[PDB]
């Protein structure tokens, strides 16, 4: 049942050919060898996926409900997928890996609110563990906010009772571990390094993506980073910009942004400021041509398909904070830590993963704010980034210092910016060759090695710590320390992580380690 | 520029994906070569839009322009350059370095527009029926009065002689009439090539036409720098010798992909052919009322304005070739309660995928032009009827395609496709695609006798097979996958195209006054041999035709010579004196029990009551169609006896005395029973 020459028993559409080049290729390496199929969007990850779960002859999975009874459409253009909220329990293939590794993260975090009389016996009950610290700062939290830690396995913060261990639990999804082994999906910008934290398994054949020989660059994304061409285009600019209705442009804008209080200066222009599943509707309407509405979503900067003139623009507003309660609190605690420049990073590289999903295709992307450029800047945290990412990036920061230029040639920055965003749109060929030139500074790379195996070994710390062997995770942070793998502050940061590990042990040790860090 | 290499340089939308093997393998033959004519053929969604844009793009980018796509109708107009959207010039072929698609789509395109047809209704009829009534009443003296009580399709020339020793009348009293719709798109054409035309007469519309389409005047297309006239596999590309004025060496050389052998699917059915309880007269009662079921679109094609009849009183819907460009367009929403009817539209209508999986194709295309019927009178045998019926036939089921992977259930159920698609040397004029699909057909028709031989309904029995094509049955696909095997496409045999070739330059050679060099090379053609004896008096005819413009005693002694081989051609008024007269048999003369039917159309009811003589062993006559008066029908029962026929109103009367003294005139004394074509019986009739 081979999935490179039985594709043409496929009675298609009229509109559909033969597979690409690169389906050939890599439908042909599955098949031989049997992991992370790594290609640019627009190679026809939909269409490779249902070969897969043609060759199979065993099911689908993705971000969430709003796409997939679309998705399944293409299996009457061209078994039945599902979406990862069913089908497992506590106790193949994937899509778009790590946008839907925030998916399965929320599922985890099935906090209760404070409103909700639970946490009045919890409160309580664990305070056994929180009290004989926590009274120090027991000022927020008592009127209900989420700002205040709780220094008590899980986390504990002030806000809801919140089942939020640091990484995300999504173990209880039973056969994810259990079948023999499971195809991913992925773009090649992907930053998988993450996913042996995003998705926990283990970094081996995560360091072989299946790829064309010639697979190479793809995506004409014009990755404006405007905050690094003026502070006249610092983020409160957009928003006051594209946030209007303006049905004279020919393509739809989208908005992706930090936080349900910023939907305020977005709606302020009345924006369809949609949720997590009427984001179908202003989609559809831009298909159907209604580029009246920018649709704008807080804190989802992935899990939307918005494929050609759908999407010539995404405002990526600012550097995410999770909507988790425990990814913000490291973020004050660990501020040039390793994790959390790759936990900001990983996202900043998703959420320009929406705008382009053809090979051909092209899009703005503008993506903004000085913190968001405090993350991108660091050579280190483009060494974090895929290589076609860190190309695509220095890309970006090339058309910010022609853009310095226009500037200093005295364009208002504004008027430049909509300069720019014409030469993409139009297709301007002095841009499009320009382009195709930059490019060839892309070249696709593998899993990082150096990352994949601290984090396996700080994974593995977290499990030691859950399997009743704290020992373990004492050895495994020496054999780290001793490695000399800690960033210059994760070496302060560390003591603390075994002073938690040690808590339920000799108290005194734990406690003297908290003591050399809190300084 | 490169058509190998071009096309991954699209800003092509997320749902196409790379250059297919097909077209990159063409577009390196005609890359290597081309980069003045060339055929091609190329199996439906093997992208001819796509090659057609990738090699006008090429050429446009060259500075080598305008260079045109032609759509064979003003449906496409939209449809076809959406794909400039969805990856430039193109145009309708009603509105025309020109490089075409649907080669017989866009032949037919540039007839029809060609040829003048002027209704009852208009005094410019009447005015050309007052001049002609001498000679057309000594073409038909019987037939001359059902023009005036005005039968459909009575049918009537007026001759060579008499069309130019009435030049300049026919020209005044139509130039009088320029401005009707009849006559306005044509007008500019034929009023300056009359004698190389011919005039028929029926008693709704008469008509004018050339015997090739008059292609030398166009703007454009005479004058064009490079063509490549695709078309789909399906087609016989023989016929575009005539009609498009190739080369023997231009259809001779087509740039087919080098390992086609079959792509796209129609499960091609012919329902007269499986029963006469599946034949037309079945399929009436089942395709057009209201169905709740059906999830795709069906239209049904008839051969003109007047057959709707039937499919609007059960209820499909009747919208024409102006019109239809709504519905087409609600079949893809889902109007697929109510049917399409559509006469005369077995070309240029595109219904791709769902838009129709059923096409009724209802009966043998006889033309919206008369000239083709009364060439079918002139001609009921010959090579160029044989053809440009197949043909038609040959296009009509490429409508309901244009996918590879595509599928169809195209029903033809005609009475007369009985008498057509069967003989093998009328499936020579066929693609091996083509034919091989048709006799698949056949096949897929024995199939269908079979479960009605298992007890099944025979409409059933097309409903299932509906379902083998709609479900994509592992049956069908299956049985198709194993038959196709044999297929390649061909090229042309030199035969046909040498000798249509020299029918054209006949006729060029007439154009320029050489009608002795046309009559040489008609000569020189029978010489060869290649023209079937039954054929030769229509070369004599052919060369009494041009010799009348100057050299009439030798012309006349070619026609009296004619008319002694084939009597049905043009009779003189003078020097010829009247002389003195088991599955294909069933389908033979069901063919001809099929139009004796009373009240049926004239044309086709007086040749059925002539070949019923043959099939009956007399020796039979139409002598009102032959020695152009008397009797409409005559046979020598021996050659003592005799049976004659004769087409209740006042004017009626008239027809028996002059036939009367027409036949006690020439066969004095002769004993006979005479006959009356009416169903009445008081004032035999029968």
């Amino acid at each position: 049942v081979d999935p490179v020459a039985l594709y043409e028993t496929l009675d298609r559409a009229t509109d559909k050919g033969p597979l690409r080049p690169a389906q050939e290729a890599v439908l042909g390496d599955w098949f031989k060898n049997y992991v992370i199929i790594k290609l640019h969007t627009g190679q026809g990850k939909t269409l490779i996926g249902l070969l897969i779960l043609q060759s199979r002859l065993c099911v689908y999975l993705c971000p969430d409900n709003f796409l997939i009874e679309q998705t399944c459409e293409q299996a009457s253009q061209f078994i039945l997928v599902t979406s990862v909220q069913k089908l497992f329990n506590g106790l193949i293939l994937m899509d778009d890996a790590h946008a839907c590794s925030d998916r399965i993260r929320d599922a985890c975090k099935i906090k209760i609110p404070k409103d909700e009389p639970a946490y009045h016996a919890l409160f309580k009950l664990f305070s056994t563990e929180l009290e004989l610290q926590g009274v120090g700062t027991f000022a927020d939290l008592e009127n209900g906010k989420r700002d205040a830690l709780l220094p008590v396995q899980c986390i504990f913060s002030g806000a809801a009772l919140e089942i939020e261990p640091h990484i995300a639990p999504l173990e209880d999804f039973g056969s994810y571990a259990r079948a023999k082994h499971r195809i991913f999906m992925s773009a090649t910008v992907t930053d998988d390094s993450f996913l042996v934290k995003g998705l926990q398994l283990s970094p081996d054949t995560i360091s072989n993506p299946l790829t064309y020989a010639k697979e190479t660059w793809s995506g004409e994304k014009m990755v404006l980073i405007p905050s690094m061409m003026h502070e006249d285009l610092d983020r409160a600019k957009i928003v006051a910009w594209l946030a209007p209705v303006n049905p004279k442009l020919k393509f739809g804008i989208v908005a992706l942004v930090p936080s349900f209080a910023r939907n305020k200066d977005w709606g302020a222009y009345g924006a369809k400021t949609v949720d997590k599943d009427s984001v179908s509707e202003a989609v559809s309407d831009l298909k159907k041509g209604q580029y009246g509405t920018p649709l704008v979503l807080a804190n989802r900067y992935d899990g939307i398909d918005l494929p050609d003139n759908t999407c010539r623009v995404l405002v990526f507003d600012s550097r995410p904070f999770s909507e988790n309660l425990t990814d913000l609190y490291q973020e004050h605690c660990r501020p040039e830590s390793e994790a959390t420049l790759m936990r900001t990073i990983r996202s900043i590289e998703q959420g320009m993963g929406r705008s382009v999903r053809g090979e051909k295709d092209y899009s703005v992307v503008v993506a903004i704010g000085a913190d968001l450029v405090r993350t991108l800047r660091d050579v280190s945290s483009r060494r974090y980034l895929s290589s076609q990412m860190a190309t695509q990036i220095e890309i970006g920061l090339e058309i910010a210092e022609m853009a310095r230029e226009e500037i200093a040639a005295g364009k208002e920055p504004l008027a430049a910016l909509v300069g720019l965003i014409n030469q993409c749109l139009k297709r301007d060929d002095g841009w499009k060759d320009f382009y195709a030139d930059q490019m060839k500074k892309v070249a696709p790379k593998g899993a990082n090695k150096e990352i994949l195996e601290l984090y396996s070994r700080e994974l593995a710390a977290e499990q030691a710590y859950a399997a009743g062997d704290y020992n373990r995770a004492e050895q495994t942070i020496q054999k780290l320390l001793d490695d000399g793998l800690a960033h210059p502050d994760d070496r302060g940061w560390y003591l603390q992580e075994r002073a938690r590990y040690l808590h339920d042990g000799n108290r005194v040790e734990a406690q003297k380690l908290q003591v050399a860090a809190h300084r």
